[PDB]
């Protein structure tokens, strides 16, 4: 019975390798990771691989990993899938624990933008997670952590992680990890996928699928947001998105509303997104 090889970047930068049966389907794969680490609230969760375009894809447990990474590595990264609205509600300190990882490279890498002074405390409550109590012995006033807090570090930054941390004595890990994911959650980009797209008319857009809706950037102060319970049918042609819209009161007909992807592939991965997040967000 052959077997490949599958390397797992985790989400503490680690690297787990693991062999399963070639034509075996992206479950197994995300079930072996999972035991790995010890995480039981598995739903949130999933393997992303690069396709040749070498464009983020999820992996999909229901089908063959081959018919997926096809000439690729057989190389993935575990991430948060659906982020919650409400971290609290998770029954796992072990859960939100991954959640916080994720969200620390959503900041660093700047897919989640962040105020200096929610920069300072999302760092300020993973120092008291990590080492515990602030000690003056390990930071003069010249410190600078070993911990990425940010997508630019300065020094007024790490001052001010310091001086949050100071504020937090005796606050244990499991604590620290709430207080973080409370501030994370009301981040305007918390959980926001964003897609590249352009309008009807070729104006260049972003679309964002999360827990709320599909949301619609355009020029700052030009943004809309379709919640998913209003969105009947999500589909894709060509290089082309469309989402059919409910009825308004009193109104005879549907609305369609259509956008231009960069490619085929593009369209086809935003609609399996936007599908997969409408079955999410309508049961949690
Ligand atoms: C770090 N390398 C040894 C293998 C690798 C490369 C890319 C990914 C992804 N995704 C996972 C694993």
């Amino acid at each position: 019975p052959k077997s490949m090889q599958c390397k797992v970047i985790l989400l503490d930068g680690s690297e787990y390798t693991c062999d399963v049966e070639k034509r075996s389907r992206g479950q197994v794969l995300f079930d072996k990771v999972c035991e790995h680490l010890n995480l039981l609230e598995k739903d949130y969760f999933g393997l992303t691989y690069r396709d040749a375009e070498n464009q983020k894809n999820w992996l999909d447990p229901a089908k063959e990993i081959k018919k997926q990474v096809r000439s690729g590595a057989w190389h993935f990264s575990f991430n948060v899938k659906f982020y919650p609205p409400d971290p609290a509600q998770l029954s796992e300190d072990i859960t939100r624990y991954y959640l916080c990882l994720q969200l620390r490279d959503d900041i660093v890498s700047g897919r989640l933008p962040c105020s200096f002074v929610t920069l300072a405390l999302l760092g300020s409550y993973t120092v008291q997670s990590e080492l515990g109590d602030y000690d003056p012995d390990e930071c003069g006033s010249d410190y600078i952590s070993e911990f990425r807090f940010a997508p630019n570090h300065t020094k007024e930054l790490e001052d001010k992680v310091i001086e949050l941390h100071k504020s937090h004595r005796g606050m244990t890990p499991a604590e620290a990890e709430m207080h973080f994911l409370e501030n994370a959650k009301k981040l305007s980009m918390y959980g926001v996928d964003l897609h590249h797209a352009k309008d009807s008319e070729g104006v260049e857009i972003m679309l964002g699928v999360c827990a709320s809706g599909l949301l619609i950037y355009r020029d700052r102060l030009r943004i809309n947001r379709f919640a998913w319970p209003k969105v009947l049918k999500i589909s894709y042609k060509r290089n082309n998105f469309y989402i059919k819209i409910r009825p308004g009161e009193f109104e005879q007909f549907e609305s369609t509303i259509g956008f231009k992807l960069p490619n085929h592939r593009a369209a086809k991965r935003l609609w399996k997104v936007c599908v997969e997040h409408h079955t999410f967000f309508r049961l949690l």
